[PDB]
């Protein structure tokens, strides 16, 4: 099949696919689109919303995680079963949640830029809530020294590497009372096929 | 197997899951816990996201769309493979959206009551950009004169439903121009096991 990646030339809520596609070894269409270009075309596709998946140059499929699902069921970085699919979901989920968070500090529901302190307090908070919770998730599974579905990497780990890379940037403190997450963000980057994509990729702020 | 649903006395995040059951014909213990009881655990368990979702007195699964789509897959109201499943999820995720930025209008990330217009605004512009995208997503299939996947009723059209029931309390008119969506809905609420459910189910205020 063939794959194309729309969105703009962001990490964000995007580069859990291009993780899912570097760990699964399938090339793709990486289309970083200029903001001002995407927004001239918004009212004129049937599809807007950012990020989106194109598959085969045909069905379009915005929403990142349902996106990345796809992707992992397709690549076999999801679950086996119903019980260890609901496990990496939640997992993944509650990383969107903190990224969500994160990204509400500085864009609007329509991508715009918003360059206050409410915002933030709001990530602040939901980063106590589930960082704690994230820790001792990932204990559950040879406690907590690979990953959280033992030793297959999932999407769920890759959600907890790109996740945390902006908080990181701003906070580079804010995980040194969750030692099992570091490790784990550590070993991710090392991954076999991982590594160079990580090291390769293009600098961006966001 | 048993079920355990944890949440307030809300439709809220978790209705999702109640209308799954109903749906399903499946008997759970619907856990409605009041708000400052739940505040007082808050600090003593493994697991204090609300809403929750408890498999054999056993696992804990947080995160209202995951453990929806454990619950779908178990009973048969998600796709039926790969693609299905990335419609189905896009769907749900765009209703989620929605319902989400409602539930941001009135609580916090602790859920404590909030009770200003840029909330408000955020809600009312999430409504813009989707619906119409909703409306047409629905026409994909059958004219869109059936259900989101053809004549299979999934959780995508439960969350069509259950996702804008506070938004018409709140604004009766609000989806005039998305005929579609408004005759899925009446049909989703007619449904055979879903009639008797909603006309019985306790009238809560979210
Ligand atoms: S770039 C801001 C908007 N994107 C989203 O909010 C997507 C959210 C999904 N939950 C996700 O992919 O994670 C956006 O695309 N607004 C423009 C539009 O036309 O919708
Ligand atoms: S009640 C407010 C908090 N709940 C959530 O935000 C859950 C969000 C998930 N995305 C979902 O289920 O949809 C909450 O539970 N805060 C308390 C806590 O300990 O996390």
């Amino acid at each position: 099949p063939s794959y194309t990646l729309h969105y703009f030339n962001h990490r964000g809520r995007a580069e859990i696919c291009r993780m899912l596609f570097a760990a699964a070894g399938v090339q793709y269409n990486d289309r970083r689109i200029e903001s001002s270009e995407w927004d001239s075309m918004r009212n004129k596709m049937p599809c807007h919303m950012m990020p989106m998946l194109e598959l085969d140059n045909r069905t379009q499929i915005p929403q990142s995680m349902a996106m990345a699902r796809y992707l992992a069921r397709e690549f076999g970085f999801h679950g086996r079963n119903n019980m260890e699919m609901a496990r990496v979901d939640f997992i993944s989920d509650c990383f969107y949640d903190i990224l969500d968070d994160y990204m509400r500090m500085y864009f609007d529901g329509n991508c715009r830029m918003m360059f206050s302190s409410e915002k933030r307090m709001r990530f602040q908070e939901t980063c106590r809530r589930i960082l704690p919770f994230m820790e001792r998730t990932l204990e559950m599974y040879s406690g907590g020294s690979q990953y959280f579905m033992g030793d297959q990497m999932t999407m769920a780990d890759m959600m907890c590497y790109c996740a945390l890379e902006n908080p990181l940037m701003e906070e580079p403190s804010m995980l040194s009372s969750y030692p099992k997450l570091m490790a784990l963000r550590n070993r991710v980057m090392n991954h076999s096929k991982m590594s160079s994509y990580l090291q390769r990729r293009c600098r961006t702020e966001f």
